[PDB]
């Protein structure tokens, strides 16, 4: 099982994702990462950290621990996550759930996050794996080429039983 060369080689060779990664839909946690600088997983994870709460006016009204596994299982699960999304450090916001898209054959529940000039796309497959898949505009990447990225690899997973 060493998936970071598998992540590698569908989102990160390819080169429409700067960085990805593929986590456990029973729990948010990440279990493979890889990235265009060979360090995936500080891109795809960081222990607990604490962050502004925001208000509805945009401004910091306290602070959090953010657990990111549990923001990604939200964004996934339930299409809303109360803090953001949490990835490598960095904080998305959740833009656009679908749930059962259907993509060559099979449904995928999809949630694509943004963050300023780039966002990450969280696709579930039937088995309960998560790709994550991180792209980044300056780096000439887009949400169009990196979404197709991302359903390709799921579709891959789903293929081989995860």
């Amino acid at each position: 099982s060493d998936w970071d060369p598998v992540v590698k080689e569908w989102l990160v060779d390819t080169g429409y994702c700067c960085a990805g990664g593929i986590a456990n839909a029973e729990d948010g946690v990440v279990f493979a990462a890889a990235a265009d600088d060979d360090d995936g997983w500080s891109k795809l994870y960081k222990d607990d950290h604490e962050e502004d709460t925001i208000g509805e006016d945009g401004n910091a009204c306290g602070k959090v621990s953010i657990n990111e596994a549990s923001t990604i299982k939200a964004a996934v699960d339930d299409g809303s996550a109360p803090n953001g999304v949490w990835i490598g450090g960095q904080k998305y916001k959740v833009v656009r759930p679908e749930k059962g898209f259907e993509y060559n054959d099979c449904t995928f529940d999809i949630t694509m996050c943004a963050r300023s000039k780039g966002g990450a796309h969280l696709i579930k497959t039937p088995n309960g794996s998560i790709v994550i898949a991180l792209y980044d505009e300056e780096k000439e990447q887009d949400k169009g080429n990196s979404r197709t990225s991302a359903l390709a690899f799921a579709e891959y997973l789903h293929q081989s039983g995860y």
